[PDB]
């Protein structure tokens, strides 16, 4: 069963979520920083952008049926139009930036999408690739207020559409079962060899949120102190991490790649109270020189959601950064990663038998797997490995063996 | 049809115990949630959540259902909300007496709900005895902030080990499911435009609407969680329960003082740093025109409100200046209800203007008698059938008595002409 | 011949435009340009500097040049300077339009200059709607402080992204060159001596000696460039104007509040910790003996100017005592033209006494009609060339109606009988 | 026509005379009382003091009855009253001749006799010198002390030279400058040497020193803080880098506090007990800011902004100190033009470079390699009375040959990025890149410099590999050839035969001795 959530889910369109979470937290003026370049976007500018977005998509001729893509590296204007997508309940894929023609060219014909937002640095790359696919009928720009020979902007885009009287807060997000609609197809190249892009409902992400909010597990810290972004958006572990930081409103600083030093500046001179990162960012921070040469002394929080290796990394950093234990994931996955750290509320566990399939209880041995409301619905356009992945019932087969840490210790510890 | 802003939270759909519920386990590490300013006694949020929860489970097993009703009869005390939120999980409804009723009125408030059950305080105790010697209805008595019982009279430590043993946990029980706008939370009695003790009937969605304004970053007080706000208003009347119950939401750390009384207010306000105030207008002009209320150091107070009969003859103004504030805004007309609607329409809540000669429903800048419609709005009266259809009218407005206008589309706030 | 103070920085010799230009430029990196006190709305230098550029050569390409006449109406706004710099940099004239006229009054203004193109405020545009369905020399109008179009009115932004692009830098536009003494940089109406509409006329000159002013550091406002001062006055009218426009070639944090109305002047000039405030004297007497009005925290104040009619004695004391300040100075001659001269004879500026009788040319202390000489002058008046002859005389002097005398050649001040 | 023009100006030069930019600048910020201040003595100069002085020894100069067609010099350490005496040349139109404090008799008099200056300023320390001196040299016809109330021994001092001509009442706010074109007046003519090895005597003109004011205004370049705020001077006023950035500090009004020596810790006591603001240095301080114990034992807490102007030791030193000191950002330039250093740094405002052939001369395009020269009006205009060095060092129409080759990275990015940083090295049999191509491009394992050029055959000239190892890691002469014939293809490789020694070669941190490794590659071809 794995831990009772601390913020019960919230129901509805993971988009009303975050709709309602921009209009609440409106007065926050630092929404995103950019630390390279210091542009700065407030929370009351991704709101009305994302409001003017949706009605704009819509009148365009845009739903469920379509798909939309992203194409941008970490960038600030990225969330205006991927949250519009979630109001509307049109499913979002999100392109990796530095794909090669050949790689993209794969990915696109996974969802097949009918729109394309993306960055500057990465319109060119989008025409040179657009023009092999026929379905990819309109891209627009993300990040310039002009048109960039003859390619819409998203400025331009939303003033055909919207108008002088436009008011977010008399906007609605469409209301749909937030189970069964698609969120994202995000693309994944994990297991075999083939491409595959993965669903993902709303209810993942309002669980994610749910997350995000529990103050034993996410980032217990101050609606108004600011937090570092680094992780790639266009992943899933990055977009997540990320997003889940609305509903909670935090001034976000935001690097565009985790490479080098710089990532010791930035952290210092924002005075950033948590960071999530990867474990190559974990050995910077743990036997790497001159890291205590700039003041670290703002950080309270640390996470890992990647491949974690052994508790002495862990350690190196918790001791060098005086932290309060940084624990984190162990088992995260191809979806929504981090459940069962240091079971996860809306995650049950069971452990069962490599021989019958029968669920054992406790201190008992077999492959463990998980059931959640916040795991994939599957594959996209791929019958085979979505009934390949999740068994006949929404298990999902980790492949490890060990045990069910009994009724008064909860928890997991596995021998195989 | 003015509407009023648009929640920035939706409100919680279920039980308002429920919610509650949640917050207190959620702030469960929050360590000092209530400090009686007096004895320096403190509660921990993890223990309210545990003695709200197993008081919950005492009660149901006791018996009790949401056909009966249970009182509390207490002082502002720690323990108050022990039992008020237990009710809030079974919802069973809790009528709040006054504590320094006369037996003469005390006994009049108690034959409106007819209680049951009556928790009470310590010394609040011996009026209670003496006031059931005189009612059949009233079968048993509990003390809230006692450990030990009381010559035969239970405590609600006794009352909870009856029912639950040393491993019992509060994360594993459950408060009961229902219609959070058909049941009753409250039986709050005021005696109002007549004069009669009779007995307000809020629904649960009168709270959790009530959460909703609270947690509103533009209206109510919006400060960190886990920083220190100071609630005085007595709590068995609207205004100090509502304002006071509110906080756990949002998880503060709460500090009260028994009395209004002089100073000492200043005293703690200093000493506890306190983040923000909630006040009736009698320690709001005490703060405006006293002297040497800058003799302490007030420089803690970020927000400050007031939710009553507010001076509008600009001792607010005083104030705001003399504290180096963000401006205190509050009042604005309040009720009988749930108190504070249409401060500096809230959301959830309507008004309207209608006219005093037809009754219509009056349109831009357009006079007449100004009425509010709400979730919010009390459910009526009690066991009288009479007032009830006399305060809110044949379809959910209930008349205030003032008119005003309708300050247009484009201004959707409230100026009215004459009070 | 009194000459008055030799100037502390030299007139930039080019385009007021130009000067306004390097300055926008070299000054772009301050993020907190202008300040609307009451909205909160913030735009940077670097803003005005693509907005204006961009504006520029938008109104180039769109047909017009120094033979048009552009206009402005709108109250105090973030993007008032927007348009007009603009204008400044193409050397197009611009007459400005008090945001406050009767249809009656406006129309009768807007008949001086004839504009072509007009832009106006979210405020004013219905009233400016009103008005060009009055007159057919009125072709466009454009609205200042909106991102979308206002129901088939077109705005900066949309006009500007109509004639540059994307790859627009502005670092790479020039300002239009001219002579800056014959050509007229603004077309100001003004009321004075007769209710008649006349339109006074200020070349460039005027502009760039004003700024020569505002640097001056005995004189014009002497705070460090990055502090942040009010501006209040009205920028329709010419003692906000320039007191105003005089602030970026200093690049000074501007906070604008649009009306002088109420204690929110004292809020404001608390809660934006301002260095220096430059008034009329109604806020004079509002300063000076109004009572809780140290109720606010005013200890950010480290100068003191007023420019409109001063006498105020001893008002002005009652302030410089309560304010701790350096002793307010200023006034003490003010004008139809750019307002103030001789303040507390000025750099370019000479001052004779004369006599009332046969105008000849006096020595010190004497009386006599007392006028004044400068380049910032009023090059004259519009379409009259009646009171152009009237104002300033046969060889560019300007009768000012009073008499007194030269304070010596070894105290070139002023004291008139 | 293909050139890389340079950062619009965010001030547009002042016309007029670079007297009359520093005579207004007195006089504006005239109020400031801490212009000058002897981080030793303590003696302070304020700024109206020098807008006096200076206007007086001005009409003292004019009435004595000198004008352009002469040249007077300035003998002196880095002392407060320094400016007077200059700055009233600049006002006259004067030229000024900045002589060394610390020249030897010999060398002293090789200088003088480039500008024959008759009128000598001299301070009291450097008094009996150049007396010693002016009896060999009977052009130098009057000395003065500039800073000394009384005459010495006959020796007449700037003060009562000063009020033979003016009186009690001279007023500094009504005299002018003298006005004239700032391009063709000469302002100064400072003494340079090291080059072809002999005394010759640099040009520099009003406008030079007009634009270099410019670029100190500049807010992204120049030194942006605050006027009546205080920045360290310590740079030897009698060279172009200390003089000039010293001098511009006035157009911007600050208040200078100055060091007379660089040597040792008094300079960190200083920076502290004045609270200054930024400060301009050479490497040598640079290297001590880094790495030195301690210097963080002092307070240096008020310290906004750090230039460094001269051989920057872009080793790891920079980013040292930018470290160690909590400083926006030390970036500095690169040219050392030799007259006015820093052009193109991190080309400036009224600077502009193009790169050429080799061979043609013509100028190139983006990404293509050839010769680096700038061309600004801001550049030395020549050397004094000397038509041989002249035609040298600039060419037909301005330019100014480095003799470093490189390219600009894009028109739509300007920038000057540098591959060899010399010609006479990298020699051929058709050019080939020497010290960066490769060399710093091909390092498994590290294996330490080597780019030379063996005489050898007659056929063309042999390049060669002198490849150093570290930890015991065997490597080839023919393995090595191999890893590099395809790194390059064509025909480069080593000819000879990568060579293996003990380390690099010497010259100061850095700059190799090129013939050095070519004698070192001969002996060790015999062995193995």
């Amino acid at each position: 069963n794995g831990d009772r959530p601390r913020d019960l889910v919230f129901p509805g369109t993971a988009g009303l979520q975050l709709y309602q979470s921009l209009y609440k937290y409106s007065y926050i003026t630092d929404g995103i920083i950019d630390a390279h370049t210091n542009e700065v976007i407030s929370y009351a500018q991704i709101f009305e952008t994302s409001c003017r977005l949706a009605v704009s998509l819509e009148k365009y001729g845009l739903d469920h049926n379509n798909v939309v893509a992203i194409c941008s590296e970490n960038n600030i204007h990225f969330f205006g139009p991927l949250i519009a997508a979630l109001y509307q309940g049109i499913p979002m894929a999100t392109s990796n930036d530095m794909y090669t023609e050949r790689e993209m060219i794969g990915h696109l014909n996974i969802s097949k999408p009918c729109l394309m937002f993306c960055s500057k640095k990465s319109l060119p790359f989008i025409l040179k690739v657009q023009k092999h696919l026929d379905f990819l009928k309109k891209v627009i720009v993300i990040d310039s207020m002009y048109d960039i020979n003859g390619v819409e902007c998203v400025f331009s885009f939303v003033s055909r559409y919207t108008d002088h009287a436009f008011d977010p807060v008399k906007f609605n997000p469409k209301e749909f079962d937030p189970l069964e609609r698609t969120a994202l197809i995000m693309t994944s190249s994990g297991t075999t060899g083939l491409p595959k892009g993965v669903v993902i409902s709303h209810r993942s992400i309002t669980i994610r949120f749910v997350h995000s909010s529990d103050p034993i597990y996410g980032t217990r810290i101050a609606p108004d102190t600011s937090i570092l972004a680094i992780a790639p958006f266009h992943h899933a572990f990055g977009l997540f991490t990320a997003l889940a930081y609305f509903p909670v409103g935090l001034k976000i600083v935001m690097v565009k790649k985790f490479e080098g030093e710089f990532f010791l500046k930035t952290i210092q001179n924002y005075k950033i109270a948590s960071i999530v990162v990867p474990p190559p960012i974990m050995v910077y921070l743990a036997k790497s020189p001159l890291v205590d040469e700039y003041n670290l002394s703002s950080l309270t929080e640390i996470a890992c959601g990647g491949s974690p290796l052994g508790r002495d990394i862990a350690d190196k950093v918790a001791k060098r950064l005086k932290v309060h234990g940084i624990l984190q994931g162990y088992g995260l996955t191809e979806t929504c990663s981090a459940l069962i750290l240091s079971p996860m509320p809306y995650v049950q566990v069971k452990v069962i038998d490599i021989n019958t399939g029968k669920a054992l209880g406790p201190r008992e041995k077999g492959e463990i797997c998980f059931k959640s409301q916040m795991l994939m619905k599957g594959y996209h356009n791929n019958p085979q490995a979505t009934r390949d992945a999740l068994d006949k019932d929404g298990w999902l087969h980790t492949g490890d063996l060990g045990y069910y840490d009994e009724d008064r210790f909860i928890y997991v510890v596995d021998r195989l």
